[PDB]
């Protein structure tokens, strides 16, 4: 065996039995077993194998599950998985019926706090510290952050708080430089050159240290978890560390496709994301209008903007990890005469949700939302899946909403919202599209649906991938319509009645929650209309959805192709 | 005339005209002129009190509209709305029609930003320094922000994006240590210990011809300096508004300055009812309110739930927690206005075995969307949500008006809505929540119920609506204030049944399935928007059930709801008494006629 160490550690019990000279040998077993965990691809490689020593040295001086080890974001905590019970089921993790890619507090008692949102781990340790003090425990508490969860506004306000009761815990600032992109703002920068950069926050700072010299963590953490107050551990790792690859590379392999460790080489994604599709129109569009800047927290690459970003690098911005800026500095942008538009994930545009109604929608102003990964993401789970944006966005008075069916459509969207006053939101899902020629840019009517299939029998209401899933349902059912619903704000409600009311059944289509989406628009907008006919809401279930394919959790929501067919033969439609 | 400098300002062009001497006598009319304006009462005295020789100074410095100050909440700026042409407009502030409480950017050039919640003015700022760089302008930025919104989060990172992008921008602290209740906070603490520097006579202006509190922020950092020192304000903003890169101005001023009374009690006098100018005597506010009946039950509750935790982001005292804290002062936690932090930390406190309760209002709540979705309802933990100034708030406008609660809240998988219709319901819903598993909301209005006596604790089923009035023709379904609407709008139409639907979430399934298979019409009503709210569930539960009666959905239009009283907005929305009236007629009522 590879891993002699590893083969006796079983929990945090057995990974103390080691004598601290030990402790290198085991930091390069995990390193090695990390490695070979994430050669399959769709991995948190780099930053898992960045804190192999910090993880090692707290459960080593920790008591975990008495004392409480948090995490923040939890995809830097795999090496916390493997010495907590859960290296045998590395092999399926993010796969449907495994363990999470997160820690998860229903998974383990040693996972403390479920994440996936970055910058929560500080405000949950002050709410464990407070909890124990009250009951009179005695208990350590722990949080490792990383330097680019540490941008987020609830980590830096909780940190204000957490200075205030000055209460017993440990704060680790886990220190690389980097986010996905190379890590900003100005905490970054300050720190990349004897002064406590936490004075005015009334915290312990010691650092910072060596966060790969795993014998020096353990003798620094044995004489900081029992002093009184908060402390703040600043420790500087190398995301990849023990990867050469890795390190040279940080951003790439921060989340590696299927690769050979003993090369380095990968499979490469030659395929046509929708990132990259909207990365191309955007970067196509502000080439003729002064007036376009890219606002994106922290997700330069996610959104696809890395070439927007080195063609016009005067019109981009990075806020770090801090969605709540990213928005409401677009406000400002557009109180000024500019056209932003916000790049943002739907999952994480909730961060921002009071920035949209208060500081843009008040005042009907020009920002335009795109926002990727909008419906379920699937292996991510439940932190992760944007299937909420079309109940929450819905309700603020003034934000439009759209939903393209093509590359050709995003364009047409993305140039009526740059041309056009008050805020668009264009909302379209993790996968793949066609590419469409340069100077592409048709002209739409906002608000206006297209039907694509005919029919009056039943009809199915449906866009994006929704409407994918619509048509395969209908593709041999003559009398089956098909409408592509691309607008949730406004629906097109002059087809929408004249559909509703010589139609017999009517099936809504969504990627997103049944709870206030898309299909409780159109029963809002029927009743206002008086009408009532047939109608099949489909969409997520008011239950958050665990990691999986996509198309698993579509298949057992309902909505995929065979799920609509079903719902047609019990509409009386002939399904063969 | 008792101003006669004032008389003759009608903007920043005629306030440059006096001499800098001659501005101490000006802020001195400023503040008589804001002490009667509010002794009507219902207004934002003591901050627009503090802010008046800041707010002075920059105007005299700077040339607005060209240059652009930005205002952080926009409650202490009265002087700015009376320095730039809105002075006799100050005597309709916040009524229907008139101007508003905060500055507005429909409502004045001078407004560069529409603000009510805190912490916004720094990115906004960002956001317009960025745009004029982008434009190749020159014009200055400047926001003004208290201590108290420095303690919100995304005011802390929007400053660390202004230290790394390092635009030309000026950034006032208006540190007075006061936020509503005394300002909370490592930073606020901190800053106390920080001397004040003399620059205007000048030992620092000669010093430079001791540590920066955001040294890791890179940004300039310049005081703190005198407050209310208003030619030495001036003599200051002379000289950093041209320099390279962010500066912040560090300037301590006392919340009330110009009054004795706001001077010794700045929390009562943050929002004074209409008193005497000069008695400092004030009309009490007699009533009972639905927050005092919240914190009178649970000061009740925590004497014997050891694991009862309140928390609350810089509102002790409108939650109606100012016993509470005395009460139970180790169980007591004010967070700033961090309103991501409150509900984050709950979540915290709920893993670890307590049963937290967020009290926080219907608008504020909105900051924290993810913070419930994210951190409370994925694994379904015990942090019970009682949700003051639910609905329409009236005077404060669309920036306060919490009419979106019923619509985010009910989306998110496991989160439980109550509306209780009085005190005793309300203390059945906080008892539920606090004996069971997961996630409950209880929201409930700004405006007044009976008090009950001590003790009372009454069982109730989560989920289960009460008939109050008989009737299967057509029935109301209706909760909290759009219930007591709803059977005074019933009161005399025997055979209009009335429904209190005092759960959102769940409906009560079983009731509404009977209801609407039986009648002909239904009417829903709440005070909350149309979109996706609880008229929006009705209709969602309905076409699963297949039940299609006639459904009028009566609540807040998609539209904000401007500054007006509650009664006004809600006449005008529709879900009235009389209004519902209106709509029963149509639904073929017989309601008897006025002629
Ligand atoms: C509030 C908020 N805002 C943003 C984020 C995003 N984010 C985090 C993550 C884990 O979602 P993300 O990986 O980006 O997955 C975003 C969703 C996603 C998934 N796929 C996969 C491809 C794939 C990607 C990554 C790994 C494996 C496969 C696909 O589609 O095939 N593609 N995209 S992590 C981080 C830096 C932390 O920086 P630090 O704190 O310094 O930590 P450090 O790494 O340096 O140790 C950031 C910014 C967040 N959490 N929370
Ligand atoms: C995100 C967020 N969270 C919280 C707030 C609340 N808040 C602000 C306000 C303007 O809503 P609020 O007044 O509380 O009105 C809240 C709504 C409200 C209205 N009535 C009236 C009573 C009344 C109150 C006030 C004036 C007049 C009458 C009623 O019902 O009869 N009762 N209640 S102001 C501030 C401190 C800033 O501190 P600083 O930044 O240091 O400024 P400083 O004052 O020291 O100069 C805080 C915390 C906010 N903005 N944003
Ligand atoms: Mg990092
Ligand atoms: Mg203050
Ligand atoms: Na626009
Ligand atoms: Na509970």
């Amino acid at each position: 065996s590879d891993t002699p160490l590893l083969d006796q550690i079983h929990g945090p019990k057995d990974l103390k039995r080691l004598s601290r000279e030990q402790l290198p040998a085991l930091t390069e077993e995990l390193r090695g077993e990390i490695v070979r965990v994430c050669s399959r691809g769709g991995l948190h490689l780099a930053s898992s194998l960045g804190a192999v020593d910090i993880i090692t040295a707290l459960h080593y001086v920790l008591d975990s599950p008495r004392d409480r080890i948090l995490f923040d974001v939890g995809h830097q905590a795999y090496a916390h998985k493997i010495l907590t019970g859960r290296r045998d089921q590395m092999a399926d993790i993010k796969k449907e019926g495994g363990i999470s890619g997160f820690t998860k507090v229903s998974e383990s008692e040693h996972d403390a706090i479920t994440v996936g949102h970055a910058s929560t781990s500080l405000a949950n340790a002050l709410g464990m510290a407070l909890a124990r003090d009250a009951q009179g425990k005695d208990f350590h508490v722990a949080a490792v952050i990383g330097d680019g969860s540490l941008t987020g506004g609830m980590a830096l306000a909780a940190l204000n708080t957490i200075g205030d009761m000055g209460r017993k815990m440990l704060i680790v600032l886990n220190d690389n430089e980097m986010s996905i992109s190379e890590n900003v703002g100005a905490m970054n920068k300050f720190m990349r050159g004897s002064v406590n950069p936490f004075a005015a926050m009334g915290v312990r700072y010691v650092g910072p240290v060596d966060g790969h010299n795993v014998q020096e963590l353990v003798w620094l953490l044995e004489r900081l978890v029992d002093l009184d107050g908060p402390t703040i551990l600043h420790i500087v790792t190398t995301k990849g560390k023990g990867l050469s690859y890795a390190e040279a590379d940080p951003i790439y392999w921060h989340g590696p496709a299927k690769f050979d460790p003993a090369t380095g080489e990968y499979v490469p994604s030659s395929a046509y994301s929708w990132s990259a599709a909207f990365g191309e129109a955007v970067t196509e569009w502000a080439k003729t209008d002064p007036r376009t800047f890219v606002v994106t927290p922290a997700m330069r690459e996610g959104s696809g903007l890395v070439e927007f970003s080195r063609v016009h690098p005067h019109r981009y911005l990075d806020v770090g990890i801090a969605e709540e800026v990213a928005v409401t500095t677009a406000a400002g942008m557009a109180l000024q005469g500019m056209r932003p538009v916000v790049a943002i994930y739907s999952t994480f545009l909730q961060r921002a949700y009071d920035q949209v109604l208060h500081d843009v929608a008040i005042e009907h102003l020009n920002v335009t939302f795109c926002i990727d990964r909008a419906g379920i993401v699937g292996a991510d789970g439940a932190t992760h899946n944007g299937v909420f944006d079309l109940s929450f966005l819905r309700s603020i008075p003034g934000v439009r909403i759209g939903l393209p069916k093509d590359a050709a459509e995003l364009r047409g969207m993305l140039k009526y919202a740059q041309t056009h006053d008050g805020p668009f939101a264009i909302r379209y899902p993790r996968g793949n599209t066609a590419q469409v020629p340069a100077g592409t840019w048709p002209d739409l009517k906002w608000g206006e649906w297209e039907r694509l299939k005919g029919g009056d029998d039943v009809v199915i209401l449906a866009g994006g991938k929704a409407l994918d899933y619509a048509l395969k349902a209908a593709e041999d059912l003559p009398g089956v319509g098909v409408v592509n619903a691309r607008f949730v704000k406004p629906l097109d409600e002059e087809m929408l009645r004249e559909v509703g009311g010589r139609a017999r059944a009517l099936i809504t289509v969504e990627d997103n929650t049944v709870v206030g989406g898309f299909g409780g628009a159109v029963l809002e907008a029927l009743n206002s209309m008086n009408l009532h006919p047939t109608v099949r809401v489909l969409g997520i279930p008011d239950e958050f959805q665990e990691h999986a394919t996509a198309e698993s959790v579509h298949a057992r929501a309902g909505i995929d192709a065979p799920a609509i067919r079903t719902v047609l033969a019990e509409l009386g439609v002939d399904v063969p």
